[PDB]
């Protein structure tokens, strides 16, 4: 296991780390959210850039990043543009997606970026290399908002992210049955027991999948997402309740 | 599904019901525990009769039952002699075990009894019939403190309890790996999806199995055990923490 340490937070040891997502459509909204969010207790701040409407302007995006970092100078900050293809709010070109991510890396304002595995292997690998050259870690991600692949498929997908240089592979899948929630936990455990080179983040979405957001410590998900006021994906619960549960499990 | 209603508690609907176990070695200890326990919040009181040292005297046992019922007149009360064979504190003859259980049934003091499946089919069936004739429900139970059977084996075991007249089949198994915890959840879910005639109580014991004590509502365990001060089996957590988690899951 190669853990990932950002600002004295160690991802891949101990209790799963709590991530919340900041979703602001504009600069004033981001400012207000950053001020509210700094009164919540959590480990990593994810900025969901795809909710930001002025995405065409790299400098507008960087100005918003700076608002966030100034509000919270000591928080690990993950920059995530979630494409609509994978359940986010809007669509941009692959070239603009890579530009925004490289700009984020160059800014020194963010500690981690999210790169979607299915952006394409060559582009992902080159951007991973860029991030690493600039001391930024990569959460490499995949989402299936329709269904849950087989456990074997999910393991192979996470392994491929590892092969491409991901610091932290991530997969989120939509259950169509309670059995699908167990499949996701099965794949998670298989990584912990047999492919434990990198911390992984896994979740089964929606109400049915909520237990996957709580059981990270036993089956091997290194982080989990909670909601401050609004969920950034189906199934997230209130961040304070998430924290209560994690602590009870850790101390059981 | 045929639910079981005891004193306006419906077992097999809604949130899993919280059971705590009273373990007193003697009459004064039982008295003190009943007084402390009535200041805890839970749904069903289990009296672990096997911790009671004066087990040879049916009347001593009935006197202790009455202490409990007087302290808590409105609580569902489950009378459980757990044999040492299945992880309890002492051993008695099969005939004395059946005598104590029939005495409990006859007393009108208890709402439910526990009968161990492996006492023997004919004796179990006859005692189930006796309980039913006297308006007492049966939790039929099995414990494996060494290992976890296969999911198929656990389902067949629970189905056999149903066939013998159990109102509520119960199985507790010891994980030797995290995979074994998923096996127990798998068997639980199979009952909910395919053999949903009776509420079932399931658990994977020990620290590793704790998630099974929390996830009853999604995968289909109708009750879960918490500790007031001391656990009555490995893996139980503090009853207040158990309740916090159940409520968060129910409302997620
Ligand atoms: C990630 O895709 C996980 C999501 C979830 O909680 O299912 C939340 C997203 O904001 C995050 O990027
Ligand atoms: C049952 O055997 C379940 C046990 C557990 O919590 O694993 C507790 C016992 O007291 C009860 O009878």
């Amino acid at each position: 296991m190669k853990t990932v340490t950002v600002k004295n937070l160690i991802i891949g040891e101990g209790m799963p780390k709590i991530i919340v997502s900041l979703m602001g459509r504009d600069i004033n909204s981001v400012k207000a959210e950053a001020l509210a969010y700094r009164e919540a207790t959590f480990d990593i701040l994810e900025w969901r850039v795809d909710h930001f409407m002025d995405i065409a302007s790299t400098q507008s995006v960087l100005t918003a990043a700076r608002v966030i970092r100034d509000a919270m100078p000591d928080i690990p900050l993950l920059f995530t543009f979630r494409s609509a293809k994978e359940g986010g709010e809007q669509t941009i070109t692959t070239q603009h997606y890579l530009t925004l991510n490289r700009a984020a890396i160059d800014s020194g304002l963010v500690d981690m970026i999210d790169l979607e595995l299915f952006t394409g292997d060559a582009d992902v690998k080159a951007t991973v290399d860029y991030a690493h050259a600039h001391n930024v870690y990569v959460v490499m991600s995949n989402h299936d908002f329709h269904q849950t692949p087989s456990a074997e498929e999910m393991v192979l997908r996470l392994r491929k992210m590892q092969a491409l240089g991901a610091d932290i592979p991530k997969i989120a899948v939509m259950p169509q049955s309670k059995h699908d929630v167990l499949t996701l936990l099965t794949a998670t455990l298989e990584m912990q027991q047999h492919y434990a080179d990198r911390p992984v983040i896994t979740m089964s979405m929606a109400k049915e999948g909520v237990i996957s957001r709580l059981a990270g410590e036993v089956f091997g998900s290194a982080a989990t997402f909670g909601a401050v006021k609004q969920a950034s994906a189906p199934g997230q619960i209130a961040v304070n309740d998430l924290r209560s549960v994690l602590m009870i499990l850790h101390n059981a």
